[PDB]
């Protein structure tokens, strides 16, 4: 509309340009990154998880909310489509490599599903700096250590709560209490992807539809390997791990990684050796590399 | 000039905390009894006697051959794993120090041996392993603590650690003189504790004879920060023989950064890692 909008880019768009949008606007959308069949396969895998009856024991997040809370943690362990296809998408990683150039290696801190039902209110505007509170004190100019990647799995509309993003707001000193009309809407089709810079002020739009159609989203956080993964994928069976590509294994914390100089050795190692060597980890695309 | 303060092992933790914010460092006298120091040294002797490896060594291959180093001592030295790592005074200090940031764990603990004729290190801050630390404001909650265990005598001759008191308040390292620093001269069993941002240097070893100076360095970091050393390949039997505190230090349990993190970190299936693993411990039901 009137205000400058989120730019929607083709999957083959220029990475330098995407990197610049992140620094100027703080966010952008990749159009039709995931084909519809991938999206639907992912959705069915998620349906299976959500249909599982509630467990007997403790659930750290879920126990904090009423029983109608819809959440699937660490989707990489239970959704093969995410693990084998979405997680290792080459466009996503081209962006990450450029974005994290100053900080070095990155990996997956978390990827999880939320569903926002009809009649739910919008989120307060905020920054994604709560999981690793030290991020709250990092200056704007410092090398970024986190990137938010948002996957709509149903339509995002003005009505059902499309993500509200305030362009340029990563340059603000604080969040404050911004008006809703300061934000623009990440309206999207399933298969699109929203990419959001560290420190950008934003809010989930809730869902004001009344027809019972929930809005589904998978949120993935790619962080500097300096930062401890929220979700640990260390209990994945070896057969599952070795079925992944090297990149996948790197994302899920199964390999030694490298923060930027002046760390000149790396991180996540043991016996002064690479973790994957100590584990004698095979990978699906080891013959080609 | 002001020297490093030497405190009895049973001194009041509030005083220790005060010293870290004012001086940036202090020494605990006789924290580890002689038998602990001796068994630990014997265990390290075993590792040091093990022949040089064939394959790549990530850290060691970057330095000259006189580099003497034993990585992740917790996996090979029961005395560190069962006694030193879980010392209650160290953790009283950590709990006070990390109050603002939340839970902490072990990023690394390793041995270095410094031979005769080695020069002192350049003055520096310990902000290289996790470079994001370089950009954290002075006022922000600390996310790292250096704990230094002399395993041989630290003398003015053999390279006692050089610490510049109050330098954590400096904007940058600059080009400090050696006489700006004071020496952490210590006996085995003592412990040197050094705050984030404190400018310091290993003292090398100016002796011309005798056995090298032996030191174990442990870095305790906010659980927000990825451990340099990962202890995830430890055998289950070894892990379960440890106390809950030990398991928490070595990354085998779910941990909790301060609010506004209200769930925790290092979890899976929306459960605690130790519950998913059905982890036993020496001191849990
Ligand atoms: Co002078
Ligand atoms: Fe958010
Ligand atoms: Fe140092």
């Amino acid at each position: 509309d009137s205000k400058p909008q989120l730019q929607r880019l083709a999957a083959d768009a220029d990475v330098d340009r995407m990197c610049r949008l992140l620094e100027e606007d703080g966010a952008f959308i990749l159009k039709g990154l995931l084909p519809f069949d991938v999206v639907e396969s992912f959705n069915r895998e998620l349906d299976v998880q959500m249909a599982i009856p509630p467990p007997k024991g403790e659930r750290l997040l879920a126990d904090k909310y009423p029983p109608h809370f819809k959440y699937v943690p660490n989707v990489a362990t239970t959704c093969p489509t995410f693990r084998n296809t979405v997680l290792i998408n080459p466009v996503i990683h081209a962006i990450c490599e450029a974005y994290f150039q100053r900080t070095g290696d990155y990996w997956l801190s978390a990827a999880f599903l939320r569903e926002i039902e009809s009649g739910m209110p919008a989120q307060p505007f905020h920054r994604d700096d709560a999981t690793h509170p030290l991020m709250h004190y990092q200056p704007l100019e410092a090398p970024p250590v986190s990137l938010s990647v948002i996957f709509p799995l149903t339509e995002f509309t003005e009505e059902n709560g499309a993500t509200e993003v305030i362009l340029g707001s990563h340059r603000w000193t604080e969040v404050g209490t911004p008006e809703r009309d300061q934000a623009v809407l990440a309206t999207m089709d399933p298969g699109d992807v929203l990419i959001v810079r560290q420190r950008v002020v934003h809010a989930g739009g809730g869902n004001r539809t009344t027809a019972g159609k929930p809005r589904r989203v998978v949120l993935a956080y790619f962080n500097s390997v300096q930062l401890t993964p929220f979700e640990t994928y260390r209990t994945m069976p070896r057969e599952m791990v070795e079925s992944m590509t090297v990149l996948g294994q790197r994302m899920l914390g199964w390999r030694t990684m490298k923060p930027s100089d002046p760390n000149i050795v790396g991180i996540n190692l043991i016996d002064d050796k690479r973790l994957e060597n100590v584990l004698q980890l095979k990978a699906a695309d080891s013959p080609a590399l």
